[PDB]
């Protein structure tokens, strides 16, 4: 029986069940958790180059590492952004539950890193969802902030 949780993990551990990452489109720096999973593994971030409205899965020696270009939608309209976002999404689900892997471990994005400088907690809740409904796999929402965490710990409270 499937299950999901929030907790808060550095994704720098490599987590081998799954790793998930946002990285720009045109392989700058200054991105998202990406930026620090590309200082331990330098070859995730080469050719990281990848379409909106999609994601590249790369395997890195061990464990996959599926980078997603949500929030990277700045050179895109608002519109267009939210299909090209969702696109990623069901990428990003479909790479994690074709891997068949026990559990994932997926940062949220959507927080406004690269477009126009908002976040939406409630966007970033639901457009995890969405993705989650398209997994089977025991997932975690990991989180940064100690209280924007307990943001989603009440939106998890409140979504049973």
């Amino acid at each position: 029986a499937p299950s999901y949780r929030v907790k808060r993990m550095d994704i720098a551990k490599n987590d081998e069940e799954c790793v998930v990452n946002a990285a720009n489109p045109r392989g700058l720096p200054g991105d998202g958790v990406c930026k620090a999973v590309y200082k331990k593994w330098p070859e995730s971030f080469k050719n990281s180059a990848t379409p909106v409205g999609t994601a590249k899965t790369v395997m890195c020696g061990t464990y996959p590492v599926i980078h997603a270009v949500g929030p990277n939608f700045s050179n895109y309209s608002e519109s267009e952004g939210d299909r090209e976002l969702a696109a990623a999404y069901r990428e990003v689900a479909k790479e994690v539950t074709r891997l068949g892997v026990n559990s994932v471990a997926i940062p949220l994005l959507s927080t406004g890193v690269y477009s126009g400088g908002k976040d939406r907690l409630t966007q970033s809740l639901n457009h995890l969802f969405t993705a989650m409904d398209s997994t089977d796999a025991d997932v975690v929402i990991y989180c940064r902030d100690k209280e924007w965490e307990k943001k989603i710990s009440e939106a998890i409270q409140m979504r049973t």
